[PDB]
């Protein structure tokens, strides 16, 4: 199994890695039908989301989507810095894979 | 999809965007049968609530009700401060879709 | 729906509002068999308990069963301050249909 | 219903309450085969253990093991004080019925 | 039951301790389709993980698998120090089996 979040990245297709350094700027949360997802901001523009469930995911991954936003919504609130993402880029705004935080 | 708050609440009727920039004055939980809801108050005289699941949510929804009220309940814990909120006017108090904190 | 937890306390017979303006004094949690259940006391020598599941409660109060639970745990570590609490007076202690916090 | 630990303790046979009044010192967690369980240490020697969910429990303690993990998880991060335990003393090292905790 | 996690850890093959004493330096997490795993790291550069739920654990173990990966990112933002941590050292990088907490 992978060390780092750059091997991990490396596994799949129509990925990248981002490298932010910094805390989330805004949060935004919705339970809208069909629309509910998580959206995220960095002070320089980068925005990204954690995609509604839907067909894409696997089974496993219903589990791992909701651990996510958990994760997205206690760093915002702690200001916690997140060192780097990896997102698909096919979405609109760019989805998250995943995300490290370094102390 | 939606990179904003803003973008997100156009694309349903009977919403409207509401600029809190402020935090929740005051939070109220409900165990109560048929009352099992959520109501937040803030200093400037409005009222939202998180309705009580019901016949006019989908599936996909039921989860993301549940994961509203956590945030909330954090985010007046936390004193966080709130953005702005996307709300279906159609209902009394105004039920909420979405919310965004920010900073 | 109601605006206010006095508003959503009124729907209800052998209910009353308890105004605490404080925060909890103990927290007991019990998971044995048949009294899975939390009790909190005030310094004004008041004393609550959130129900064991029965056949009192209907469907829908289960989720929020948990949820009060899960508020009052952290309410009590935060020493947040309670400001209302409505409850059943026809329970030995009062049983919790509701709380309220503000500020 | 019972008002306080030391009565809801009472109730059931091979208990005894332990006043510790003090803090977690060590907080151990295993996701291993059958040993799925928390245990937890304080400074005055004494060891105890939630125990692993079996045939001892009925299914409404079952959701009640899971809470009381989460607990003393929490308790232990925050550093507050345990005021009493109910505890099984037929179990080496003692089972957790309840806990109480006061400030 | 096992009183240490030491003890507990020598009812399994293939597993060994560490003693660690420090905080979590980088914590990573994937929802990524069979990726869905939580990687830890320290200063000394010993890295850790928390496997993907698989044919190799057991029914009870997939509950405690969850809150495995809710303690090690708690435990990671709230700066807390690890004592010890049991592992399986079959794996790359070695699967945390339990961990424990001090002071
Ligand atoms: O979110 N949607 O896709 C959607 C589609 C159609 C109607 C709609 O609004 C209806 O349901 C929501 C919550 O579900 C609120 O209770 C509104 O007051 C109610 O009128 C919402
Ligand atoms: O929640 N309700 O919709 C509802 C409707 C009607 C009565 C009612 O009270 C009954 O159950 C509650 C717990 O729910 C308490 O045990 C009260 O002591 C009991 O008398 C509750
Ligand atoms: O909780 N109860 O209602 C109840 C009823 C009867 C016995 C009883 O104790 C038995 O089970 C618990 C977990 O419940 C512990 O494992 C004790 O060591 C075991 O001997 C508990
Ligand atoms: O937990 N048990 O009872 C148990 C019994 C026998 C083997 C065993 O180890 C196997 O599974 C664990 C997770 O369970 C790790 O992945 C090990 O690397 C793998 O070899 C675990
Ligand atoms: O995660 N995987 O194992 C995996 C395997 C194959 C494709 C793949 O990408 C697809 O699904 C993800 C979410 O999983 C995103 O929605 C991407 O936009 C979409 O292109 C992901």
């Amino acid at each position: 199994a992978p060390q780092t979040i750059t091997e991990l990245c490396s596994e799949y297709r129509n990925t990248q890695i981002y490298t932010i350094n910094d805390k989330i700027l805004s949060y935004t949360e919705s339970m809208a039908g069909k629309r509910e997802m998580v959206i995220i901001t960095f002070k320089s523009g980068e925005t990204f989301q954690v995609e509604v469930p839907g067909s894409q995911h696997i089974d496993s991954q219903k589990k791992a989507i909701e651990r996510m936003k958990d994760t997205l919504r206690i760093t915002y609130l702690t200001e916690t810095k997140i060192d780097k993402l990896c997102v698909w880029n096919n979405k609109t705004p760019n989805s998250i894979a995943a995300i490290s935080m370094k102390n």
